[PDB]
């Protein structure tokens, strides 16, 4: 799982002004300014595509720490290697996650995977500045466990929120399968790209 | 010296999936993911857009960290105050800073601050994906600069680079004095609210 063979990894050069995670360089960034970008982006370019913004920003953050984890192979179980993903979302103060129920198979392109998020930074900073949304919003986290585990397992997997905080429930529940597998799922593909 | 005592300001809550800063709920983000995001906005809203809504964004950090530092007050005169921003924006891991000339005394009004920035994030950043600029683009740096002495000042302090990497220096040099002193003062003072 990685509980810590990640967090040698995480290295604060506070003499040097910098913070590094794995060979990435990190800022700690307060969720109060990205929340005032937020309330901009949705301002001036509408919600979807302050969504998308969002998505592909969090899709950059979820590459990124995969290419970390796939270097620390060491033989890891593909649901170890998996469950890195969770972790590091965790360790970069994002979001609290339990994986629900997990069936992956790295090698087959096989993958579904269900998780509780607890404490999601982004849904409690879109209720501050929106209020309750009236659809999930954990853009940002969603992107990264798209990124994340579509670089783990070398083919597209897409995630959804199934409830989420920003939407004034509890908790966030995601889902997560191949693109082949979801019936508006290039319809979801369309906002992971630029321009 | 105070870098040591303010990284003590800053708690990993795991368990809860958090990080703080003070009172602030912080996020670790990627520089690249920051960038990607940059990307965007100057591909769809021009560079001169972007600029504003990241200075906003910088501002906005500031402002809250200028609460975290002046709640420890205890034993620290108009100096100590304002060198927690410099301090603060070096563990966040945005820039290192080496204060050149603060001349400050927040009664009075007096504010007259000229800091080193090595290894700005956002310049280095910047010229990775557009290269080397005219104009000095370490806009959500500034924006913190702006946004934390103001706030300590209770009066408005702007901050604008004399150098910067983005523009091929080797270092960024930042000056800040008060608003009527600038050159287009009002026309900065406009970047920093609604468009
Ligand atoms: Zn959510
Ligand atoms: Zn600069």
């Amino acid at each position: 799982d990685g509980l810590s063979n990640l967090a040698r990894r995480l290295r604060f050069a506070m003499k040097e002004g910098s913070i590094w995670l794995g060979e990435q360089r990190m800022i700690l960034l307060h969720t109060a300014a990205l929340g005032a970008l937020r309330k901009e982006l949705v301002d001036t370019l509408g919600m979807e595509r302050a969504r998308g913004l969002f998505m592909r920003m969090g899709f950059h953050s979820g590459v990124r720490d995969a290419e970390l984890a796939k270097t620390m192979r060491s033989g890891h179980s593909d649901f170890g290697m998996l469950e890195m993903g969770p972790c590091l979302h965790t360790i970069e103060g994002v979001v609290r996650v339990t994986p629900l129920t997990v069936d992956i198979n790295i090698a087959a392109g096989v993958y579904h995977g269900e998780f509780l998020w607890e404490d999601s930074f982004e849904g409690d900073v879109h209720r501050q500045m929106f209020g309750v949304a009236q659809a999930p919003v954990c853009w940002m986290q969603i992107g990264y466990a798209t990124g994340y585990t579509s670089a783990l397992m070398g083919k597209t997997i897409l995630y959804r929120e199934l409830e989420c905080v920003g939407c004034g429930h509890p908790h966030c529940r995601i889902l997560g399968k191949p693109l082949e597998q979801w019936e508006d799922g290039e319809a979801e593909l369309a906002l992971y790209q630029p321009d």
